[PDB]
């Protein structure tokens, strides 16, 4: 019931999210993603890969929640890697997480 979880749900409604390690990496490289959210549960190699890649592109990465909470927020069961495709959502989600 956090504000950022609710907002993530609206982003999903608006079809402004991508999920999956490979899909999100590709989207980052194509300049289509302005924030990456990683589950705290994500494997350390997944964490490394995203943090390395997004570091190079200067895309913020947040490590938050768990895969159950993230999946639920977007009407799915479990998700570990989420890419946000809308800059406005990206800014606001980051601010909420950083608050």
């Amino acid at each position: 019931e956090a504000k950022w979880l609710s907002l993530l749900g609206l982003a999903a409604r608006a079809r402004q999210l991508l999920t999956g390690e490979e899909q999100v990496v590709k989207a980052v490289q194509n300049g289509q993603v302005t924030l990456v959210i990683l589950s705290s549960d994500a494997g350390i190699h997944t964490k490394k890969k995203l943090l390395d890649k997004c570091g190079s592109y200067q895309i913020p990465v947040k490590v938050v929640g768990n895969r159950q909470m993230l999946g639920r927020a977007i009407g799915k069961h479990e998700r570990v890697v989420i890419g946000v495709k809308d800059a406005g959502f990206s800014r606001k989600l980051a601010a909420l997480i950083d608050e």
